[PDB]
């Protein structure tokens, strides 16, 4: 009658997989997403997750509050690990780490 929060995000991760949670309207959604379609993935090693599938919604922001520390999308994994938000991936970007981050984690195609 009813899929957990958990079962729901945790599915969706991998190692060597970047996974997004948005949602169709979120602003920094699409900034985020602007930055990770930069790059080409490997086959399977990148899903952008419409979070608009599970309800209730506020069950799946106490979720992603307890593992990631805020509620609301964008949130970001590399592999099983939450990165945050927008300003969190951002800052990798302008330190100019993400590319090398991207390649440690096995999910950018060469």
């Amino acid at each position: 009658h009813h899929q957990m929060a958990e079962e729901f995000v945790q599915q969706r991760l991998a190692n060597n997989k970047v996974t997004i949670f948005v949602k169709y309207t979120c602003p920094f959604c699409r900034n985020a997403l602007d930055i990770l379609n930069k790059f080409s993935f490997k086959r399977g090693a990148y899903e952008i997750v419409d979070i608009k599938e599970f309800k209730p919604e506020n069950e799946l922001r106490d979720y992603f509050e307890q593992i990631t520390g805020g509620k609301t999308v964008p949130r970001i994994f590399f592999g099983k690990t939450s990165i945050g938000g927008y300003s969190d991936l951002l800052e990798i970007d302008n330190m100019d780490a993400l590319g090398d981050i991207l390649s440690s984690i096995g999910v950018l195609r060469t």
